[PDB]
């Protein structure tokens, strides 16, 4: 009876925080307490705390005269929409978020759970660097974390929401989870931070302008996810929770659909012009397809020339990999390449099926693009495709060039399932550039050389790239209705659900770097 | 090189001599965080027998990074030239000692006493040897043998890796 | 360099340890020092020490004042008879080598490698109990050691060399091991000292006559082996390591043998008398049957009713488990089902052969063994024999009655083999109690009651207990020739030298505790 009283004011004690000044520095900036966070974050009255009570047991450097319960994280578990779900959340009040040997500790404890029990981890991150009055010690607790990123990496699903400054080593543990959600203002990135920047290199740059959420979810691709406040992004965190399984012995879980499955998209027929020179929204084309048009894309603000967004056919999670014909003509690039490649890749790891809507042109040419290596970030996205043992339908809307047509989960690297619209165009496109010595005697012959080249190679086109080329060979499984695709993948994808594929015996495959 | 070695069962040996990473706007903007992510994975993922020596400099990030202890090296060795630590003893007495330095009739000598002062508790050649995050400080003319002998140990290293279909490692 | 001066001078100071009277203190009390032990165990020049210059960071009771290197204990590798061996050695000249937080996470680190390795684990112990100046802290690096003895079990070869003082949860450490050697005078164990008996129990004791080399090694069953002095115990370590795989994936290292497997065995015919009544001992048997009369007995002094040896066949090694005729006149007991069931255990585990040799009456009758569960003790050997997957050969040289024929590796509990001599008696009892049941009703009625019995007795022994009866029903497989043991022995190891067995799905068996 005197021990209850104690026992409900040390939890009062704890779960306060260090001291309201704190509290109010940490309102003042327009961020939420750790707290806060996991309340959002959690269904209602689910979260279970474990080691509130722990503090440090460092020593000098004024350390044994601020020992804070908590030791700066909030670890435990509770509900989304009822599955459960492991969380950890650095608690800025105290040392900055800082990392100490218990702290490191309590992650570890909490990861473990995790992986023991086979559901999702969320990292609610306030709080970057080692703990200086602690020392290296300390920082040889980041380790542990990176080693149990590296072994839940494709075993659960693992989600970083970053809420406030990561500066250095720590941001690499994000790097190894599977998603990332930046909040934009309270949220920042990077190695090595703007004093160092400025000191070393001379160039003047804020934390916003170095490792900002608009730097990271549009130019760095660091961040999948990007958010004006923290309320929406948490909200965010839920919904993908819901289209995620808990582990990788599971599939996604399906949800019933009041969208018929033989809904024709005969809208489609003008969102999609038979000019091939006009562009168009393929995420218009997507909405239409999937049900109730809805989607969560996954980088929307990075390389737009590809599209990679989670949906759902027929109440079953899909994810859709797309040319987008608005962004750079729906080129690949070395940002897209990794983009897609880490998409598919993750996709294949949690057993949701692809979908690939082409429309592509080639590759983006440049120096640039040849200089920091097109050749080992294309291949990301050739490995990650042929690797993947998910269900895989591709689908040709209109251009399928060259190499492209080949490393858009063509049949020839391993599609399960090959359709094309009428409007498709499979072709190599080095008919002009060949045509010189495959027709030299009759350029030769002249009589204006030009005209009798251009008409050979409109007759090349005739016979090898017509729209029922790629079908009469099986490249393509078959040319449908434009309107039927949604009940063509719904049927497609149904068949392939019973889909085992054994991969080889080894450690890991050395996919290019 | 780190995940072919792995995959093609040869033993790894890292060197340090590391202070950072390059700071830059073209570093951050063009991904550090998930490129410098490619190494650590690729060591944190290995199996193969791995040790790591320093030679002088490992600081922050980049001492875990390179096969420290911390992310599962078999062995750690230092040199006596060895200096690893968070951050510079400038920067760290700087911070803690902000109010001492502020005050006292001569900032610069409270400053200079305090870095000796924090270097000799927390970044000394032996601190790291002291706390086990080295398995032994070695003479450098002993390098080739100790490396021998540890890799000679470690031959039969079985290691298990998880169930699953492949890793998601960054791209 | 200033730098390699001072490197070797902390060293040389870690080496000597914390001061000079320490050491001739060890040497006064008859000990050897950690580093002397480790010399006398490992092939010279063989030793890696790992974290030589580990210190403390423990801050109660005047601990910040004494931080020697290398906290209480010496880990590292090296080689014993050209394999690796792992190794830790308590100095008791630091903190009486009691354990400390650090000094427990080198144990687990070295531990951990010799898991990882696949290689023998050897403790040299001088060092009793957690610190009480470091709390329940340093208390729990003890737990992390009884997990890597249990995840080890069975897997690697683990040796307790207990070589001065141990009190307390510590003891249960070699406990968990597979041999524990003690030195007489300088060595005991016990999980409750002398002080606290006195004062909670009123009995008076000394450490040497509660847990000494004597009372483990001949009463409690703790100790394997126990020697006079470490010389002679380290000496016997090296032995014991020549006949032990490294791991539960090899077998044990064959020799070369000059010792022909072609006939030897003349002297068993005088060794073992033809009356059933006499006694002789069952080693003189063995050093006839096996290379060059070479056998390491364990647990000599304990249960001396049965013998436990490793020995050679062909230079292959063997365990042997014989009933002793010199000693309770060769009964099962309580003791003897403890001793052998551990050794058929162990031997299984490291894919050593079991010769069984047969000279037993029964189990020892009383209330004693009744009352302390002989029920539940003999059914751990019945067990570890029914459970085992090595090549199995029983040989009866006399008697084999009832269960006690049974459970000694009968064919009927899965023996490969089983041989007799033409000395073997095997019958359900005595013909006395057999014809005294059988013909009860004969006996009470006529004549001369003790003159019929007298008779029936007779023709019970000559028709049903004659040599071959058994032989006739297969319960045998040959009736040989005593002078051939070796060669058939030899034989029959080798033709089961291939021998797979598969053992049942599941965690682990249930045996009785």
């Amino acid at each position: 009876r005197k021990q209850l009283d104690e026992l409900l004011d040390i939890k009062e004690s704890a779960r306060g925080g260090p001291d309201p000044d704190a509290t109010r520095r940490q309102h003042d900036k327009g961020k939420l307490t750790a707290r806060e966070r996991i309340e959002l974050l959690l269904d209602k009255d689910s979260f279970q705390e474990i080691e509130q009570l722990r503090r440090h047991r460092a020593t000098g450097f004024g350390l044994e005269a601020k020992k804070p319960y908590t030791d700066g994280v909030i670890t435990g578990w509770g509900t989304v929409h009822g599955r459960t779900v492991f969380v950890y959340a650095h608690d800025f009040r105290i040392f900055g978020g800082a990392l100490g040997e218990a702290h490191a500790q309590k992650i570890h404890k909490l990861m473990d759970m995790a992986i023991a029990a086979g559901a999702p981890l969320v990292s609610l991150n306030d709080g970057a660097g080692a703990r200086i009055q602690e020392g290296v010690t300390a920082l040889a607790g980041y380790g542990g974390i990176f080693q149990r990123n590296t072994r839940a990496s494709g075993v659960i699903p693992q989600i970083s929401v970053m809420l406030g400054p990561c500066a250095g080593g720590a941001a690499y543990s994000p790097a190894l989870t599977d998603f990332v959600f930046m909040v934009r203002g309270t949220s920042q990135m990077f190695i090595t931070g703007p004093d160092v920047v400025r000191a070393v290199t001379g160039e003047e740059i804020g934390q916003e302008g170095l490792g900002g959420a608009d730097v990271h979810s549009r130019t760095s691709g660091v961040a999948h996810f990007a958010y004006d406040d923290e309320e929406t992004c948490l909200e965010e965190v839920r919904f993908l929770l819901s289209m995620l399984p808990a582990n990788n012995r599971e599939s996604a879980p399906a949800v019933p659909c009041d969208d018929p499955a033989d809904r024709r998209g005969q809208a489609l027929y003008d969102l999609v012009p038979a000019d091939g020179n006009r562009p168009y929204d393929m995420r218009a084309v997507i909405e239409e397809i999937v049900d109730d048009g809805t989607h969560l894309e996954v980088h929307e603000r990075w390389a737009t020339n590809v599209i990679c967004t989670l949906a759902r056919l027929d109440g079953k999670v899909v994810g859709i990999v797309a040319n987008q014909p608005q962004s750079l003509a729906g080129v690949l690039d070395i940002a897209a390449s990794e983009k897609a490649a880490s998409f598919v890749q993750t996709c294949d790891s949690f057993n949701i099926p692809l979908v690939t809507l082409l429309d592509v042109p080639g590759f983006l040419p440049g120096v640039d693009q040849e200089h920091n290596g097109i050749i080992r970030h294309g291949a990301k996205l050739l490995y990650a495709y042929c690797n993947a043992t998910v269900p895989r339908i591709s689908l040709v809307l209109r251009k399928a060039y060259g190499g492209a047509y080949i490393v858009m989960d063509s049949r020839s690297i391993g599609a399960d399932l090959a359709l094309a619209w009428p409007t498709n165009e499979i072709a190599v496109m080095g008919a002009e550039g060949a045509a010189g010595v495959i027709f030299r005697r009759d350029i030769n012959a002249a009589d204006d050389p030009e005209a009798v080249r251009r008409q050979r190679v409109e007759e090349y086109k005739a016979e090898l790239m017509h729209p029922y080329y790629a079908a009469e060979r099986g490249l393509v499984d078959d040319v449908i209705d434009p309107a039927d695709t949604r009940e063509v993948l719904i049927r497609g994808l149904a068949m392939l659900r019973t889909k085992h594929a054994d991969l080889p015996m080894r450690k890991h495959g050395n996919p290019p770097q």
